[PDB]
């Protein structure tokens, strides 16, 4: 209920597969500043379950190393909106996707912390996907933005 | 010779005084990511010498603490262009300023490392100064952008 762009007509099954975290942004610098910042997460693959939950594979820098992680985001009554079981509840929103090239999502908590990423299908700089991302962000109050080049995208934890 | 926007008609004497580093961007993430990143520098005051050199007072996080620093940027034959005596030579460029509200500058080295800041006169979020900054940046290949809120701007090293 900060983010108010969601994608109409979302077919979750078609976001399945390989993704690249091409750009990220967050509402506070410390959500992304360091390599082990809480929301510095690199997406690897999306696996929707037949029941419509979303399994997420990614990487994080945690213990001085690049570690694998698996998250499950459970479906809500809103197709573009999912829920992650954390200590405090955390909504995931799909803002926009064309399935075959890019996907924009944000994660936020119910009571002013927010992070969004531009996911792309391949290790290339997609200018217009980043345009769509920047348009979606201009509303939101972001204070850090990160972008990765094709070299880093082919590296674990984008080193 | 990456940055090709400079300000025509620059009167260096009139940038004198109090500035706030409202936003920064850099060509590589590690130039700004951590609190002690090499180019995470917060500008405090500009002091042009009568001879047209530029003294710069600022703060940096260095030794686990917010430390004062003084730099002098020496004039060149180009009024919007200055030079800092480092190990390797480092050009400072004034892209644009209206003297009384904002100033945009970049620093770069002669052989693909680059950082730019939006300096403002007061601890307020100046939307159009940030617009001008974002327009100036769209050309350049930046990969990290940081923005500070009025609270942090009134704090040493923007904590
Ligand atoms: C279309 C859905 C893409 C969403 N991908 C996501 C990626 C990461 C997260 C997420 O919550 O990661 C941060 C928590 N880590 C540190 C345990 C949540 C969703
Ligand atoms: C209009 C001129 C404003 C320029 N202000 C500047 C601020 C900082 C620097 C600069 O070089 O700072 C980084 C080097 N530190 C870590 C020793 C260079 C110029």
């Amino acid at each position: 209920l900060i983010v108010t762009q969601t994608m109409k007509g979302l077919d979750i099954q078609k976001v399945a597969g390989t993704w690249y975290s091409l750009a990220m942004a967050a509402s506070d610098i410390s959500l992304l500043d360091a390599q082990s910042a809480p929301l510095r997460v690199y997406v690897e693959e999306l696996k929707p379950t037949p029941e419509g939950d979303l399994e997420i594979l990614l990487q994080k820098w945690e213990n001085g190393e690049c570690a694998q992680k698996k998250i499950i985001a459970e479906k809500t009554k809103i197709p573009a909106v999912f829920k992650i079981d954390a200590l405090n509840e955390n909504k995931v929103l799909v803002l926009d996707t064309d399935y075959k090239k890019y996907l924009l999502f944000c994660m936020e908590n119910s009571a002013q912390s927010l992070a969004c990423q531009c996911l792309v299908r391949t290790p290339e700089v997609d200018d217009e996907a980043l345009e769509k991302f920047d348009k979606a962000l201009k509303a939101l109050p972001m204070h850090i933005r990160l972008s990765f080049n094709p070299t880093q995208l082919e590296e674990q934890c984008h080193i």
